[PDB]
């Protein structure tokens, strides 16, 4: 949607893009459907199946959100595995390198834990959407019966103008219309309420998790200053790294700001 | 790591947790290994295989990062699919609901695009780690040959104290020691440089993407105020929604702040 | 490109769309490639063939423009055939209907003649683009030879640092570089000149033809007022149509404004 | 719990660890369950069996404490056997070596006797916990009957709103609620009292036994100064050891301080 007014689907570069040019496209693009294969697309296909034809789209969205959740669960546990592997690799290295890589590993572990909490809040969002899907599916048969009744009464009117069955189904249809009006009014109310609440909670969760992980990334950037990037000539060895206390103080302050973080202290501000 | 001083692996609740209690654990936990099956664990197993035994851990980390990248690619394209499906579902709904859900869909599309950019920067990180892995693997055979030579010269010294072969291999080993000292000095220098640069770039990328997505979430929260959550009684219909201009102004301001965003204008601040 | 900021390729409705809703999509969409079949796509395929690899895109554009011209020629002659058929159909009808349909037929004939003139100016545009394509194709072998020479001199430098052939090809390459600089400077100049002139002439031609056909359509709309749309009851016949003089005066004034039309009298004005 | 803020379960080294590096892990780790086999795990399994489902955890803890007591009894008698064996081995050795090893053996015998006294106090602790377990098990059926009665009255309310049985069980349930409130109040009081008293007595016993054994270890360290560690050249024999009186005085003073030890004279002081 950010594409410029040209013939190319090229997004307009932001100030960050001008500051640092965008990198080349990733080489990880594999020759695959990109939906987890037929095994993971079985759920997607089953979403588009014999349903109430009304919550079909909503049920499909819910099951797609379940796929989202499964993928995020896959990238959280295996990311914390990556952090563990990074610490294991940094075990046998320079003392400053080992300390700094262990601190980066623990920061990534914090990242994975926040991802898991975001996953739980995502499941709350998905459960609210499941509730709205189920109430919509329960309210659909009312309108289905309404459509069937109006079609049958139209056919009966075609057959003759004085069948008692005609008047009886008209009398039942005036009841069905009122019940369907009430059902659709409450359906609109519940859909609006669930939609607003679920998406407000979802956006609050994502902004909280994202600003928290950004607060973590800033602390990690500050921590990365401890190691010295000055190259050392072959032969003599550089002085030993004694910044253990500084790194521990940095991680302590990061923990303190992490625990102190609250919705009131949301330094992110729109304009 | 955030667990309290008890016998349970229960993290200390932050101020957000006190404000709103944590949700129950997700029900999406499936009975599976959680590593993409044996097909996706084949790469992990092949990482732990006949290698230079030094970059084995680093190569394993690189391939794990590739799995991270593949999972993120899976959750980006399929998340934008979820946004498209959400817009399709909101097609047939209330005018305010349709407009607001289309705007949420476009915000999620922005989220997916930022995820793709983060994936490209992640691939830059992974390529830098590939470079460091390859230089470490190229420098390992020096120390391997050193170990073999010292073992053989020890055995030859055991056999006799005056073999010419002994003195010749000692003379070659004093050269190998100097070349290995130079190789290890440059190895330490290149590892420190690549590590610092790659992880500083990675943390800058993640903080940029995260604060940007948080800036997006805040704008979405402000946008969600447009719809009215007041329930409507059955019968009469609420007044029509004319806040199209307000929503378009909100999205225009979001685009303006998106393009204006720069590293200098990083309102996230550590302490 | 006019699509709104949503997930749909739906263009933003203009004031005309609000005034009158857009019609449903045309039912003439056939199950075909839409490029005139393989017979008409043979030229397109031959455009992408063994060429100078530089004017390949420009030659493809020229041949596509030739297809444009052929299609326009098809719709001009056969449109004037449609006008003739309309007059033939209106031969046996009411006197007012016959006169008005003959006048509409002659207006459509004027439309077809203006289309033919637009086709001739289009051929002028295509010939200018053919000229620019041919000069670009003639200038490409200079850079092709430059690339070949630099590759060969790089290989020769690899072989040895003192071959006389090396210095001779360097001396010829410094000449080739100067001639290629001159060739590219004149190529840029001629491309800019031809591009600006051809497209300015093309846009002047299209605005002239379009505003002329619009001036024709307005006169036709004024002429359509002559016939009476008031329904007539069965039985008695409505009074005879005597507006022959009015229709002839309208067509005379249309001819006068047609001949008087000039680029100076271009009442279309941008802002 | 003492692990640092890293990815490893490595405890933070104390000042003693810096003074002397920690030894390598023990080689006595056998390939076994570590719970005394299935014979000693039969009691543990029987703890988790058909019980009042409330004191199940407490009964399991009590039986685990019994296993603790049995293991300590095993290591006390067999440790005093080790001391006897040490004296037997030192029977045929140097006079100073024989005397010093006999004194170490008697110190270890004192250690075993203090261990036996600690075992008796441990049994006092276990008996207090048995008492609290038994009162909790006796109070559980009250709440079990309460739950059964409320379930049955809910079902009866489902069946009809006017069964006399309903009102009779409500009248009995208001009595059961009051008796359960009294039972839970006295249960909380007795649990708090028994818990505080038993664990205060247990901690006093362990600090007394530990500081006593430390007072013993210090005296043994002072006693070890009697023997001479200076190596003797082959040939002539070092002067005979006449420090029998010094060793007897040391053991006499150790006995005097042992008998004089009291809770008031607890030189161990927290801060």
């Amino acid at each position: 949607m950010h594409r410029t007014y040209s013939l190319r689907n090229s997004r307009a570069p932001t100030a960050s893009q001008l500051q640092n040019p965008p990198p080349p496209p990733s080489t990880t693009k594999g020759r695959f459907f990109g939906k987890g294969g037929l095994a993971y697309s079985f759920r997607r296909s089953a979403a588009g199946a014999f349903g109430p034809e009304l919550s079909r789209k909503l049920s499909q969205l819910v099951k797609i959100e379940k796929n989202v959740l499964r993928s995020m669960e896959l990238t959280a546990n295996e990311r914390r595995d990556a952090a563990k592997q990074l610490s294991i690799w940094g075990l046998e290295n320079d003392d400053d390198v080992s300390d700094i890589t262990d601190k980066l590993g623990v920061l990534i572990y914090e990242v994975s834990e926040l991802d898991d909490q975001f996953i739980d809040r995502y499941d709350q969002y998905r459960l609210t959407l499941k509730s709205i899907r189920d109430i919509e599916g329960s309210v659909q048969p009312s309108r289905d019966r309404k459509d069937k009744i109006t079609d049958k009464i139209a056919y009966l009117k075609y057959k003759d103008p004085q069948s008692p069955k005609i008047e009886v189904l008209e009398q039942e249809l005036v009841r069905a219309e009122a019940e369907s009006l009430v059902a659709e009014a409450q359906l609109s109310n519940i859909t609006r309420s669930k939609l607003r609440a679920a998406f407000n909670y979802q956006f609050d969760s994502i902004i909280e998790h994202s600003e928290k992980i950004a607060l973590i990334a800033g602390y990690g950037k500050a921590l990365l200053e401890l190691l010295d990037d000055s190259p050392v000539t072959p032969g003599e060895t550089r002085p030993a790294y004694d910044g253990y206390e500084a790194s521990k103080q940095i991680i302590i302050d990061a923990e303190s700001a992490l625990n102190e973080w609250t919705l009131d202290s949301a330094q992110v501000k729109p304009t």
